[PDB]
Parts: structure tokens; C-alpha cells; sequence
């Protein structure tokens, strides 16, 4: 059983960044991966904006303070452009890139090559097996799913998937990982939509249908979730918070793999929403508009 | 314009008593029916010891203001036995008793040709359709659903449901009057579980089936649920929370009407703890053990 020391992040986005933020700010080494120097310079840049921002609404009463934090954690993000060149050193592995099967594959595939004999390899992915990505490797009892959610600095959960092939070692080491980073685990196995999303997305869809069939308006029903159910956000606030094309990428999805189930049929507002580009909070506009 | 100041509230449970509770702390003169005296006896008993709780932190700093509050709005909830004898001149008739269909529809073609020509009828049923009952008297037009929400003195959300006989009228009666109560109304049709049940039920059944199918357990269910969707209750404790016994019922009843739909299919589980009499909280005992 080997403590998680080094992580290798692969992917500057919102959630790459995140990932690389709260593991380098828990005392972790960490490495940033993204096709770029740019990419990462201004990934790098997020994580250091997120983190000040931190800094002033914690140390508030001696900046001198916020200021160490913040060159501290992020002195310890080191930035590669190959992450072959890394993990080879490296303890963990977690993947948060484009949702295309074949170029993770591709990706786990070289990394095994070059990666340690006791390296993990995890995959933050919300819309494809696990399993899928482990076969690409040789290396399945040390593959898992890491999921996250975003904002991962701030969203205290994060499910440990294990596959039929997981170690038991692995799954332990993600869990201590998962508590090192100040964060609560849980187990799910290699199921889609895992907990989280199998519970809330086929509940976001059909507060979709409900307002479709014109039983209620959207207004209506985020009051009635918020304040008959206790939900922070009403269903539209939280798709267009979580991205209407996010969605609809994960029930196209399971829908393609169960055509036939009535929990994935997919929605006409949703989709012409979608391919008007109105994503939700990213793009200014989804199921509403805003500032 | 009707402006709603007596009403009649049938079913002294904890729902009913609830209603009576908030219509006359709120200024409205309240008869609350039921089928014995000491039912009644016992239904008021409850009010009055839920308004002391909190009339003795309320008015801590004013003990005679909080006698006065409470002895006003007890002195202001009247009692009987006999509901065709209260609304020969009353405003509006809140129905909240025993989930019998047959039963309701007596008690209304009963108190319809007793009530005054202008008094709205209302169900606070979850497990029927308003416009059954509705058409169970002639003034269908000056017939709804309003639906609340356990513990009613708390939950300010308030489903007013209209049928496609209700008039506007009556919806704005029954609107300004949730508002009265210092609720806060939503407006949806007569459809199945209206919007937070139709919503909440069967993502709580979807939490079990995936409980059952052994993916995850009931721990971990919840605590995803809570801090991954920020929800109050994981879906398990929530289960227990309202009643394995109250949310089988519903379930059942929308199996029996869509013998075909996935998402009513019964559960094992809850059947199992059902019959075993381990409804929840109301129990000490469902999915969870109590005190
Ligand atoms: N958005 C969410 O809240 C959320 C939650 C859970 C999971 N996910 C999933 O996690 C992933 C992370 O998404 P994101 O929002 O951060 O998106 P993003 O587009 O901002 O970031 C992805 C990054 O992957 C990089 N990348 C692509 N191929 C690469 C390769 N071969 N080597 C190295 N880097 C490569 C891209 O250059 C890009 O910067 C997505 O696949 C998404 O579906 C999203
Ligand atoms: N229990 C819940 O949490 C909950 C949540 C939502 C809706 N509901 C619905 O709300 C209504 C109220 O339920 P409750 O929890 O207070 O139940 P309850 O069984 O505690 O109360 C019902 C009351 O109805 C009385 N009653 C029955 N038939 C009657 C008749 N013909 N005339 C007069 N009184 C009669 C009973 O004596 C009893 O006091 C029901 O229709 C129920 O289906 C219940």
C-alpha cells in the first residue's frame, strides 16, 4: 500500500486545473498536462486567481500569509506538455481531457510504457466505462475512475470507481487519496452515471418533460424543488449551472447504449437549446438568460 | 373577488391539524372536522402544544404576547363532528383525510349540496386526480387542488393544482389565500404527483433500484446525494423521513395506472419493509434504526 505522493494531472480545464489546485494546495506534487504552453500558462493563471481569491476570504487579517499559501501551492504545480516525461516518477494519474474513447486509449496505452510499476492511472470521465479505458492498458488492477465534481476545490465529494479489475490496494489508495485531499469518498462500481449523476441527471431530464408537456413553467418548478424538496438550485437553474450541452452529451449517451429505455429519451427544448449554442451559464444563456 | 376568512378543514392528521394550524395563526377563521371528539380533541391538543413551542422562543422577551398569540389562534380553530352542518356559509373547504377515493367523492357530492353557492372545494390529496373528485359535485368550476407540504406550519411551498374546469377566479382565490397564509403557491395541472412528488418519488425509487442492484450502498447513496447535489437528505434518510408506507402507497398506485412504466416498478426492499411494518422515522425503523 503506497501513499499518493505525486499526481500527474492530464488536463488544464475547469476540472484538470481544479484537480491540480486542491491536490498541490494539500501538500501534494503536482505535474499540470495540456497540449500547450499557453494552455497551461493560463491554466496555471486560473488556479492562481481561484487560489487568491481563496487566500483574501481566509486570510484576511494578514495578506502576508494569504500571499505564502499562494506561492506555496503554487510552487508545487510543476507543468509538462508530455506527460510521458513525468510519469515514470509519478504516483497517481488523473485524466480530465475530451470525452473521445480513442484518444484516452491512446493516451493510457503510452502512458503504461513509460509509467512506474506501482503508478495508478484514473479517469475523472462522467460519460464513458471505466473498463473501456483500463483494457487500453495491461495495468487494470492499478486503473479506476476519480470522479469530481466542479467546482472540485469546493464540492467535498468524490466517487473512487472500481471496476472487476481494480485492486483492492488501488481502490485504498484512492480512498486515502480522496481524504488527503480533504475530500469524502465514496464507492460505486463501473456503472453509468455512477451515483451522483445516475440520481440527478435522469431528474433534471424529466423536470424537462414536465415543463415540455406545459404542465408547469420553469420558474414554477425551481420554486417547488427548492422550496418543497430543499434543492440549492431548481432543476433549470442547475442545468444551465452544469451546462445544457454537458447533459445532453450524457443521455445521448445513455440513451445509444439503452435506445429503448424511457429514462433517456431525449428532449426537443434541450436539443434545440443545444444546437443554438445556448449552453447555460457558460454561454450567457441556456434554459434562461443572464448578466 | 372571493377573499378566503373561514375555512373548513376536514381531517384532523397531522396535515390537516397542520392547515387548520397556519389558516388561523394567519387571521382566518378555522372549523377543523373530524370523525370523533377525542380525535378532534387530541388534533387540537397538537396545535396548541406546537404553537407553545414556539411561542416560548418567539416571545421570550414578551411572555404575555406569546399567551395572547396562542390562546387567539386556539379560540380562533373551532371543532365538529358534523361537516355538513360548518359550511353552509363557509369559504373554503381544505380536504385532508383518508386516501380513499370512493370515501372522498361521498364526502364531497355530500357537502356540495350544503355548502354556500360561493365556496371553493380543495383536496390536499397526493395518491388522485382533483378532477375525480371534482366531478363529484356541480361546482367542479369552484373545484382544485391545494396541495402542502409536511410539517404544513414550516414548508412554505403550496401546490395549487387546477383542473381543466377550474376557473381563474378560483385558482386567484386559492392563490392570494397560500399567499395569506404566508406560503408561497406554484401553479401546476392535474397530472400524477403535480410537480415536487412527480419530481422526488421516483428519483427516491431510482436511489433504492440502484441500492438493490448492489452498485452502491445506501450510506454512500447518501452522502453522494448530500454533498454532491448539496441536498439536505441523502435519498435513504429522506425515504425514512416521509414514509416507506406513504411513498409505497403513491408508487403502487401510479404502477397500477402505467402497469408498464420502469419507474413505478415495486421495489423488493420496500415492500419487504413495508410488510415488516418499518415505515421509517413514524417507527424508529425503515431503511435506517431511530432513537
Ligand atoms: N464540466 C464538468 O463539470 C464535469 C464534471 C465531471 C466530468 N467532466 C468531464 O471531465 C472532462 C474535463 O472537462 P473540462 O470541463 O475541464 O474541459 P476542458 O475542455 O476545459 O479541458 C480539457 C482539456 O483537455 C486537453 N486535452 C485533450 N486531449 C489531450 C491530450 N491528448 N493530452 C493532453 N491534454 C489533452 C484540452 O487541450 C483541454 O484543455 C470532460 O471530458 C468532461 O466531460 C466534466
Ligand atoms: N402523511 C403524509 O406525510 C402526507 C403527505 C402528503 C399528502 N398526504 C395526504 O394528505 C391527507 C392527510 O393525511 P394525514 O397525514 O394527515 O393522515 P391521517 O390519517 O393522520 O389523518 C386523516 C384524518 O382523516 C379523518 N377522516 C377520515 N375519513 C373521514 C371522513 N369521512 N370525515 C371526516 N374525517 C375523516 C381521520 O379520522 C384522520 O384524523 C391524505 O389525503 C393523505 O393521502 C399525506
Amino acid at each position: 500500500k503506497i501513499i499518493v505522493k505525486h499526481v500527474t494531472v492530464i488536463g488544464g480545464g475547469l476540472m484538470g486545473a481544479g484537480i491540480a489546485q486542491v491536490a498541490a494546495a494539500t501538500g501534494h506534487t503536482v505535474v499540470l498536462v495540456d497540449q500547450t504552453e499557453d494552455i497551461l500558462a493560463k491554466s496555471k493563471k486560473g488556479i492562481e486567481e481561484s487560489l487568491r481569491k481563496v487566500a483574501k476570504k481566509k486570510f484576511a487579517e494578514n495578506p502576508k500569509a494569504g500571499d505564502e499559501f499562494v506561492e506555496k501551492t503554487l510552487s508545487t504545480i510543476a507543468t509538462s506538455t508530455d506527460a510521458a516525461s513525468v510519469v515514470h516518477s509519478t504516483d497517481l494519474v488523473v485524466e480530465a481531457i475530451v470525452q473521445n474513447l480513442k484518444v484516452k486509449n491512446e493516451l493510457f496505452k503510452r502512458l503504461d510504457k513509460f509509467a512506474a510499476e506501482h503508478t495508478i492511472f484514473a479517469s475523472n470521465t462522467s460519460s464513458l466505462q471505466i473498463t473501456s479505458i483500463a483494457n487500453a492498458t495491461t495495468r487494470q488492477d492499478r486503473f479506476a475512475g476519480l470522479h469530481f465534481f466542479n467546482p472540485v476545490p469546493v464540492m467535498k465529494l468524490v466517487e473512487v470507481i472500481k471496476t472487476p479489475m481494480t485492486s483492492q490496494k488501488t481502490f485504498e489508495s484512492l480512498v486515502d487519496f480522496s481524504k488527503a485531499l480533504g475530500k469524502h469518498p465514496v464507492s460505486c462500481k463501473d456503472t453509468p452515471g455512477f451515483i451522483v449523476n445516475r440520481l440527478l441527471v435522469p431528474y433534471l431530464m424529466e423536470a424537462i418533460r414536465l415543463y415540455e408537456r406545459g404542465d408547469a413553467s420553469k420558474e414554477d418548478i425551481d420554486t417547488a424543488m427548492k422550496l418543497g424538496a430543499g434543492y440549492p438550485m431548481g432543476p433549470f437553474e442547475l442545468l444551465d449551472y452544469v451546462g445544457l450541452d454537458t447533459t445532453k452529451f450524457i443521455v445521448d449517451g445513455w440513451h445509444e447504449m439503452d435506445a429503448e429505455n424511457p429514462l433517456h429519451q431525449p428532449s426537443p427544448s434541450l436539443n434545440k437549446l443545444v444546437a443554438e449554442n445556448k449552453f447555460g451559464k457558460k454561454t450567457g444563456e441556456g434554459f434562461y438568460k443572464y448578466k
